[PDB]
């Protein structure tokens, strides 16, 4: 049969072959000897800081490959304009050590990066992305203006629009542009005396960093953190987001009237801000991107993880379930209502959100589209399958091939 | 070369050094991960018409023998050196060799222990091993299988067991159990392609009919076994109904659930996998333990390509099946799993829920970290099909690799 990975969907019995992986130019963490596909951060892509300028030879091949992707995408591969652009990139690297992207090339790359993200289940929206070019930004204060505009446009009063803001690329032996927070909107995590945590345990470090840098802490469970923005070779500066710009949703349950009394809530905009956007060898250390939430992110992970808000027991006690024995499935029941609450509240508030059923179904359509357009789609099964009701969704029954394609969104070391 | 393994719920870290002992290749490569694939594209168990390369076989045999003697703290003993010489002598002259019962017992347990997709390995040391290598006919296989079933079921107090039939031999056909499990519900293709019964057993149901079985017409008709002795057409045997314990499903508070006429068998006994110990291959070695509720309540009854009872239960619950956002599927799935647990508990039949099961697996990982420096595990299979992140294993990174002794998949005999 075909010399490529055979992929099967066990619900439908259909078969496809992934030929796109043949295009991967970067190795992942697995080997014939052992699979490391379940590791969150194996030492692979990891964009560790490589200060001193990169091998001109290394950068050039990556740049040539990307330009080739660009001209292919506009169907002008082999054309005079293609060969001229290639010549220009080569000359520019040959004299300055690096190069720069045209406006339309950046837009294309940003979208491809999303398209290539193995861990994103909402890629069926990949072609619709608002790319804000902020490569002219020259100060931490300006970074804050850019970011506030991003939030304003993306939040769009509840009718969320996908967007990305791209700040200046990393440059020859110079400081990077960095957003210290993992997300534009994060709730504080206060370490208590007895060692417990008030707020979100996931943000204890960044919370303490904001304090060390002059932020006057609050003492609530849902205090929105300020941003620590860093311009080249400067210490980070602190910026507080205007309350009116951070849209939140109080959580209530459609039938359990007491749930609202829990005083739980979540923000509307999921904007990742600590990932590195790599295009043609070029590295954009600060390129925050946002879309909209899939309910399980909030309802299952953020609110129910043992190491996060951990509200499962509280909600079970309220629905007066038997939390003394596992077989009563009290965890499963509470989790379902909590997710239902998230969906209901977002709908009430007219804020964009998608449930794990709709989300996965659409991702299946995306897989079908991509099979035809590229011959495959890199996907991380453990991340694509929802944290609750796994086999009740179609993706659970779909084998997936994971691999690295560029452009890409990579993880990078914390700047501190 | 040793992978750092992290648990994101606790922050703890360990290093898997056991994977270095893997001598068999998986489906992954540095260019792409195929960890989510169910079956191997090549890691199969190709035919055995010829003798396995003596060099290859001997090395695997010595490895195993070494493992065995280490297990009884008699490494480098007189017995150890002599057993190795016997093995070498037998292979050199016959091209194969045979295991001593105690070694077979040790190999079976290690095979279970190394099964990456098994979440119940904390029970790996408690396994009743029935030696059936003295089998020469299908009829004899049926008697062995019947005894295995009576022992394992034990009136509802399930006990893990495995029966090992004669190893494969060069140029001679394999002993095989055609059925994937000793207990399976028939799947009858009716009208417009719809299926009455279990859709997963359409093919085997069809084979049984072709070989003389007079089919039923129900949704839970226990199938007969098609047992095959070397180079002979398979034979048909009907299991004494008294031997097949079943559990009628009812719900603790939902009165009408019982009216759905649902039920499931107590004994999960896989019968189509191959047991490989020290290079030797046992094509027929059925093994059984007990069910983890999700296998029945989520996969078997709710898979769209299985009994697919989700909408029916939802409608009975009067849920809004008009939209996905009402989470009607999630809600019905939880009650169905509840019904399974309640029912099995009521009938006094062993079963373990997915929370209790995964917690014990975590303890197993630790026991193994200390005992062997690691534990091969398939994350996708270990994490339950519902409430994934609600269990501890979801937050546990895992390293997957092939260790021997081992249970492997093999071609269907037809
Ligand atoms: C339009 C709606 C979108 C939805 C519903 C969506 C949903 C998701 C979900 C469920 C995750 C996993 C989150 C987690 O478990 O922490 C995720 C990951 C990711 N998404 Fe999307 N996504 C969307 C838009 C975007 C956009 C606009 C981009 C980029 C332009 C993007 C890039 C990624 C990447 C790189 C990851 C991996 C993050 C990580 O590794 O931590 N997504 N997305
Ligand atoms: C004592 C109770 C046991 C429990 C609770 C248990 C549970 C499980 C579960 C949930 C699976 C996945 C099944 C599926 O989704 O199809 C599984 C797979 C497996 N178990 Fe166990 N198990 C137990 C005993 C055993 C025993 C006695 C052996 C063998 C000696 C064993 C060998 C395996 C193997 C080889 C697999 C993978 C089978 C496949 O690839 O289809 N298990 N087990
Ligand atoms: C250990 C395991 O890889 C880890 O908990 C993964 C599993 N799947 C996930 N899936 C998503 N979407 N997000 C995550 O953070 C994770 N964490
Ligand atoms: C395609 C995917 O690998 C497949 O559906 C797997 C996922 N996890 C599983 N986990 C268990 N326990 N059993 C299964 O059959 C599967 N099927
Ligand atoms: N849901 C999510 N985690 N994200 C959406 N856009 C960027 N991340
Ligand atoms: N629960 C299960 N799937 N099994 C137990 N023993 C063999 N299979
Ligand atoms: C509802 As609360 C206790
Ligand atoms: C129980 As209703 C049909
Ligand atoms: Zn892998």
């Amino acid at each position: 049969g075909p010399k490529f990975p055979r992929v099967k969907n066990w619900e439908l019995g259909s078969i496809t072959y992934d030929t796109l992986c043949a295009q991967s130019q970067q190795d992942g963490p697995c080997t014939p000897r052992r699979c490391l596909g379940s590791l969150v951060l194996p030492r692979k892509l990891q964009t560790r800081p490589s200060p001193g300028p990169p091998p001109a030879e290394q950068l050039l091949s990556q740049a040539r490959d990307f330009i080739n992707q660009y001209y292919s995408s506009i169907k002008r591969s082999g054309s005079q304009a293609h060969e001229e652009r290639l010549q220009e990139v080569e000359a520019e690297v040959a004299s300055t050590g690096t190069y720069h992207l045209r406006e339309s090339e950046l837009v294309f790359g940003a979208k491809q990066a999303w398209r290539n993200a193995p861990r994103c289940v909402g890629r069926i929206q990949w072609g619709k992305l608002q790319v804000f070019d902020a490569r002219d930004c020259s100060s931490a204060q300006e970074m804050f203006t850019y970011i506030c505009n991003h939030i304003k446009y993306a939040t769009n009063r509840g009718n969320l629009r996908s967007a990305i803001t791209v700040f200046p690329q990393r440059a020859p032996g110079r400081g990077d542009f960095r957003i210290w927070n993992s997300q534009l909107v994060r709730y504080a995590g206060y370490r208590q005396q007895d060692g417990s945590v008030r707020g979100d345990p996931a943000n204890v470090e960044i919370t303490e960093l904001c304090i060390q840098h002059g932020w006057t802490p609050g003492n609530g469970r849902f205090d929105v953190l300020p941003l620590l923005l860093q311009a080249p070779d400067e210490a980070p500066e602190l910026f507080v987001l205007p309350p009116e710009l951070v849209l939140e949703v109080p959580l209530e349950h459609p039938t359990l009237e007491w749930f609202a009394a829990l005083g739980l809530r979540w923000y509307a905009l999921p904007a990742v801000s600590n990932m590195l956007l790599e295009i043609g060898g070029l590295e954009f250390s600060a390129a925050p991107f946002s879309g909209w939430y899939m309910s399980t992110e909030i309802g299952t992970r953020n609110l129910c993880d043992p190491h996060r808000y951990n509200i499962l027991e509280d909600v079970a006690v309220c629905m007066d379930l038997d939390t003394r024995t596992t077989s009563s499935l009290w965890k499963d029941k509470a989790a379902v209502e909590i997710n239902l609450a998230v969906l209901h509240s977002f709908q009430l508030a007219k804020v964009t959100i998608v449930d794990h059923h709709a989300a996965t179904v659409s991702f299946m359509k995306h897989l079908d589209n991509e099979q035809k357009a590229r011959g495959g789609c890199p996907a991380d099964w453990a991340w694509i399958v929802p944290p609750i009701s796994g086999s009740l969704t179609p993706v659970f029954h779909q084998e997936m091939v994971n691999y690295i394609l560029s452009p890409a969104f990579r993880y990078q070391p914390d700047p501190w």
